């Protein structure tokens, strides 16, 4: 779409994309998260979390350590760019952040917190 | 070891071996699983499961379908060899199964049926 897309995580521990294209131009942009499958938030929680591909691996290790009543996530994480809450099925979240925060030539990654997720659940952004 | 396997799973959905070899000799098999890691069995419990190749996705679709209580396999399925319990973290289960169930010949398949892991969480097992 233009400052929005639309992502889906699943039953499967998938995300329907793997490379959001952030245009230049948007002021703002806007993720959209709906979980489309049939298991509970406790065993299948889903979220989307953006931050620089270096982070990443320190965002999902004191995410799973936070637990699930912090949503997989380090509260107040300075590393964590933009952030749904953790959902299960059925439900939807979205999320808008300030383009601003993201620079042209840095490698993003979305993913997913909830342990063992970011193995499937991991995908590319880039600002262009 | 003589007709048994100790095999461990971990928090990053991996087992430790992913090729199981039983000898024709032996008249029963044994496998001891144990679970090393920190993360409970809502979020990461681990089973080890044994079915044909070909049944593998059958076994996988209605054990995700029959919950967390039924530990994430269904009641009685006819093509379960055999399996032990869903475990989590500091837990240990063993599986004792008659060797004459196995057909030389016929590929089997072991696996973990806790959602999302069978596609990480697998391994051949052959009969020698
Ligand atoms: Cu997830
Ligand atoms: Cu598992």
């Amino acid at each position: 779409a233009q400052c929005s897309v639309d992502i889906q995580g699943n039953d499967q521990m998938q995300f329907n994309t793997n490379a959001i294209t952030v245009d230049k131009s948007c002021k703002q942009f806007t993720v959209n998260l709906s979980l489309p499958g049939n298991l509970p938030k406790n065993v299948m929680g889903h979220n989307w979390v953006l931050s620089t591909a270096a982070d990443m691996q320190g965002v999902v290790t004191d995410g799973m350590a936070s637990g699930l009543d912090k949503d997989y996530l380090k509260p107040d994480d300075s590393r964590v760019i933009a952030h749904t809450k953790l959902i299960g099925s059925g439900e939807k979240d979205s999320v808008t952040f300030d383009v601003s925060k993201l620079k042209e030539g840095e490698q993003y990654m979305f993913f997913c917190t909830f342990p063992g997720h970011s193995a499937l659940m991991k995908g590319t952004l880039t600002l262009k």
